[PDB]
């Protein structure tokens, strides 16, 4: 038997056996209950649909992520996702892989408490671990030190480690993105008379901030050049036929983890909590967080990062000192492939939970 | 076969084989213990470093000098430190080499007892012989009389020897110089903001005591020309992004070791010592003590001295007596210059302590 | 005519004229922009509130506290508390008034210099002088002798004083507390589901940490009895209704006192720094600095202190030593009171810094 590494994204959730290339399977958690009358009678309906079948029956079910602010909002819910993926995805018994599960590094308790102990005592694993995202992102990387940015929808991770330790009071959360992107986007353009009412609706903002948005170099020159009458202008194409013709709010949109005031969040951006978790950490270790300055995750995939990310970094860090953003190929499966190395491994095997220690200690002092 | 000269420094312990030119091995003396939680856990990482690599992954560790006061504080990391010195710097058998070890003579009795027995029962040397470190520098100095000074971080003494021995009653110990010179320079370093409070950043200090610091001629009119628009301040760079700028402090703590009230110290100035030790001694000696003045160690190497402690000196000494004060090029290995000189020489080899001579008498009379 | 004694504050700045009971005027010192769009037009909303009204108008504003680690961020926002404070609140001209200020024991120059010539060219005060904190707690004291333990939010300092002399060469400050305090409390409130990121909430968190928290006496067996079901848990109500239900992180918090691993903080505890303060004065002098061991400042207002301190101290302290911890009722008034029989007495109200001098020596020699 081989183990099976399980990204808990709060997308856009990962699955895929122990190595070596990509995730085997990606959806997006979705699951949606029907909002109309069923009074065709077919029958055959089912009472709740998951992704895929929840992306080719929009606007006949509403839609639910399973996950909000990084936290599980019903286990209901959540069980059904790893059910659905374990049985009809993946297609691997539960007893037969040991599991390897993923969090967020600040997030409440007894968040994993609860998740350990339903899928232990539901889904009876042999064995499992619950690692932070940020670590897998440093592992992914294969740099040996540096500051890691692990942005997904919607939770963000600013964790410091160096060669190879980590520094308590040095984690910063910002909610600052990616679901709250969605409603932005949504709310900016209703100012090309663009209404998208429905949850199902949402999508479709959604894959215009798939495709379309991209982030600028200077904001007031891309401001400046928007009001110019050559045509930044974008033409998609909706589902139903309709042509939508976005300018401005293309690139507005993004920018907001360089200003979260325009989203009407108070904390400051990306930008200075990078420099902020730099100056929570040692003399000697600021010297190798500059250069091994490592973003991850799919929000940070926009077309203007990294050289604007890279641009206001080496603005507002002090004079004459070497600044490289590490961006790797691939973001959005980094996680992945970080949990791959090190289930693989030895001897971190032997930092899994069991079963023995299950029995003995049930949910209680995990470590 | 070779003998071999092991100085147990202050600082920077000296280690290097029986003759000629230099020491072997230098390096800080600092262990370090990990201060900070192991999360990626690659790992490899040993259960403490010593330098020269605990100076390069400083933050990492929290530093802890095993020598302190001029007393071996834990043998613990002692034995480690000799150790780590002579299989992965040296690279050598103990069991091949008869050793030579030095002293202070004003420590406690019977921790030379406790160091001589750890080493040879310990590390198995076939011959030993154990000198204070003020007496081989009289033979690197090559003279016949003269006060010798080991100065260190941070125990001095300052040691009078005639021709051909030398004078009980007339050695001085002052413990002003020069950790306290470390100390002091990181407590008068914050008036100008520049606070360095952790344990790993007081090396930063250390750093800025080599390199920077300089001493005066005439304190009333060196701080006069701090206080004129002329430039004093001497800008130093640091590994984090930070220019430092010192001025007036920069000439102000070396001048502690002509004025002892600075840091709080009762005892009486380099200057005070030098003549109440020559006014210990007889009559007809001291006109051959005055022009035989022999200082050594690392902190004796500040640029302002040693025309400064000769202008305090003719100062104070009687009218008429012609004085110089002479101290050699390279300081830094003159205890080890004496070393090797000693051990290589006919005929008080033999007056070593030897194997069967350590089985017989054990750690009794080692006088 | 009558002098104004106006405390410094790193909180919560103190203001009463010249005796008797407690300062007539305390508030936290807060300056707020508005963090949103005034579109409402009223008007009348002034440009920035200071408080305390800035303490009934949280969360339309951004609250920013001028003393940062000790050293005031920005003079204008400073210079605008003083002016609110004589203005808005006092009701006193400050051309009548001879004021005394307070600093703290250890912080760079020219801090005081600027400030003095500050407040002497802006508000232009008859005459004035500016006391350390932790002196103007051995008038409050009511003993001529004794080990001063001043901690305000966030400058802690132990100062030693013996009949009727200061020791310079034993000062220690600790940066532990207390908005590391503030913000530790904030990070382990998230471990039970709340999260207070933004500004306004960040005052909440401060009302927790007067209400709810108390030092344990056996860390070890009250992190046992916390593990029991044993009601530690304490019910706080929220300023929009939620009901808060904290237990175990209530008596971790102050812990912190004792424990600056629990911050990451390097440095050794107020267990350590009060013993090592002690052991670098004259051996006659500490026998009566023993039982002459004196708290002050409001961060030591907590319940659970003394007697953890008293078993603290007493834990590392040699045997056949006698003990005892002076901690004044109302500490949070200590500074003030020392400040008002300082300014009563004659005759060093002539050993304050007059215009006359000022006119003629500037900012230099005013130490
Ligand atoms: N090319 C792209 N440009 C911008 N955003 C993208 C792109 N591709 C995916 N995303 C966003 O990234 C999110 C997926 O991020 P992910 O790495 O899965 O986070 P997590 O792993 O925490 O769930 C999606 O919600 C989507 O909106
Ligand atoms: N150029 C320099 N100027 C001033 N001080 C120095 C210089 N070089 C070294 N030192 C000091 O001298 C010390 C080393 O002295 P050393 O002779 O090794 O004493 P010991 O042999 O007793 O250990 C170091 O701690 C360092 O602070
Ligand atoms: N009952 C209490 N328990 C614990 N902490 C308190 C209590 N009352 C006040 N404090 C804390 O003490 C601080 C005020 O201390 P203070 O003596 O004003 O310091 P300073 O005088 O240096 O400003 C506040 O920040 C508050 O957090
Ligand atoms: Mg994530
Ligand atoms: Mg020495
Ligand atoms: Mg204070």
């Amino acid at each position: 038997t081989t183990a099976l590494v399980c990204d808990n994204g709060s997308g856009l959730v990962k699955a895929g056996f122990a190595g070596d290339d990509a995730p085997r399977a990606v959806f997006p958690s979705i699951v949606g209950r029907p909002r109309h009358q069923g009074v065709m009678v077919g029958m055959g309906q089912k009472d709740s649909y998951v992704g895929d079948e929840a992306q080719s029956k929009r606007g006949i079910l509403t839609l639910k992520y399973p996950i909000e602010h990084g936290i599980i909002t019903n286990w209901d819910d959540m069980e059904k996702i790893w059910h659905h993926t374990f049985y009809n995805e993946l297609r691997v018994a539960p007893e037969e892989h040991p599991t390897l599960l993923t969090e967020a590094p600040l997030n409440p308790k007894a968040n994993r408490e609860k998740m350990t102990q339903i899928m232990f005592e539901t889904f009876n694993v042999p064995a499992m671990y619950v690692a932070i995202q940020a670590v897998l992102s440093l592992y992914a990387s294969g740099r040996t030190t540096g500051i890691v940015l692990d942005s997904g929808d919607g939770v963000t991770h600013n964790v410091p480690i160096y060669e190879g330790y980590a520094l308590p009071h040095a984690i910063m959360r910002l909610d600052l993105a990616g679901r709250d992107l969605t409603d932005y986007l949504m709310k900016i353009l209703t100012e090309r008379g663009y209404s998208f009412v429905t949850t199902a609706e949402r999508e479709i903002v959604r894959d215009i901030k798939e495709k379309l948005c991209y982030v600028a170099l200077d904001f007031e020159n891309e401001m400046a050049t928007a009001a110019s009458s050559s045509s930044l202008e974008k033409s998609y194409e909706l589902p139903d036929g309709q042509v939508i013709t976005i300018g401005n709010e293309r690139f507005r949109c993004p920018e907001t983890l360089f200003q979260p005031s325009f989203i009407g969040m108070e904390s400051a951006g990306i930008h200075e909590t990078t420099y902020n978790s730099i100056m929570k950490c040692d003399i000697d270790i600021r010297k190798d967080l500059y250069a091994n300055n490592v973003m991850s995750g799919g929000t940070t995939m926009y077309p203007g990062i990294a050289d604007r990310m890279q641009k206001e970094i080496t603005a507002l860090a002090p004079s004459t000192m070497k600044i490289k953003i590490i961006a790797p190929p691939e973001r959005k499966y980094s996680v992945w492939i970080g949990g791959s190395i090190l289930a693989s491994l030895s001897t971190f095997q032997q930092m899994w939970i069991t079963k023995q220690e299950y029995d003995e200690a049930g949910p209680s002092i995990v470590h």
